[PDB]
C-alpha cells in the first residue's frame, strides 16, 4: 500500500552514526542521537504528504490520586520501586516517595504564571521553572 | 491556586545533574540528558492528577508532494538546504536531495504494519524500522 498515514515509533535503527558523519555531525551531537527514539506521524492526502519527526530521549508519565498511596516503579529512570504519596500542603502540591533514597520527592507550585518544581534526593534539590504554552 | 493543567515549558533548571547523581544515574546518561528540552505536560481532573514529562532532542516537519521538486532546509537535522524531488518507484516513496552532499536521499515503503525507511548519504546506508504506535 502506498498509504503511510499514522503515527509511527521506530523500532530498529542501524548505520545510524555512519550515515551522521557522512553529513559532517559533530560527534557529541552523534552521542546524543544514538540513544533517541524517534516518532514519525504522517498525514497524507494523495499524493500530498505533510510528516512531523520527533527525537525524545526519555518519555515518563505517571497517573495517580492525590491522597493515594501508589506503587511507583521509576524504569528508565533510576529504575528503582518507590510507594509515593502526594498530599496538598496549601497551594504546594508534595510527593513523598518511600523507598532506598531518603529524602526522594518533589514539590510542584503554580506562581504568578509559571509552575515552579522542585526535585529533592538525598542531600540535592534541583529546582526548576516553566511558562505555560 | 491549586489548577496546574497546561503544556509546561521549561525556562530554568537548577542542580540537575547534582540531582540526577544523588540518584546514581550513569554519568553518559546525564550528559545526554542535560543538553535537551523538557516539555511537561499536566492533565488534572479533581483528585486525579496526570503527568506527562517528555525530553526531546529535535523536532522536524515537512510538507510536499509527489513529482514536484522543493527546495527544504533540514531545520534541526543536519541543517543543509537542499532541492528535493519525492517520486514512486512502484509502491516505494523514494526521494532525491540535491545539494552539496553526495548521493543524499532516502527510501520509505510499507509491508504489513510496519514502516521501512533507508537513509542514504555518500556510501552509508542507515535502515529504520517502525511500528505502528
Ligand atoms: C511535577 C513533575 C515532576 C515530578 C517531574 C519530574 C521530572 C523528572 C524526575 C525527570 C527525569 C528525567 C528525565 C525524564 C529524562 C532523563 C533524566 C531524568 C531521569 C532525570
Amino acid at each position: 500500500t502506498r498509504d503511510q498515514n499514522g503515527t509511527w515509533e521506530m523500532e530498529s535503527n542501524e548505520n545510524f552514526e555512519g550515515y551522521m558523519k557522512a553529513l559532517d555531525i559533530d560527534f557529541a551531537t552523534r552521542k546524543i542521537a544514538v540513544r533517541l527514539t524517534q516518532t514519525l506521524v504522517i498525514d497524507q492526502d494523495g499524493d500530498n504528504f505533510k510528516w512531523k519527526t520527533t527525537s525524545t530521549f526519555r518519555n515518563y508519565d505517571v497517573d495517580f490520586t492525590v491522597g493515594v498511596e501508589f506503587d511507583e516503579y521509576t524504569k528508565s529512570l533510576d529504575n528503582r520501586h518507590v510507594k509515593a504519596l502526594v498530599t496538598w500542603e496549601g497551594d504546594v502540591l508534595v510527593c513523598v516517595q518511600k523507598g532506598e533514597k531518603e529524602n526522594r520527592g518533589w514539590k510542584k507550585w503554580i506562581e504568578g504564571d509559571k509552575l515552579y518544581l522542585e526535585l529533592t534526593c538525598g542531600d540535592q534539590v534541583c529546582r526548576q521553572v516553566f511558562k505555560k504554552k
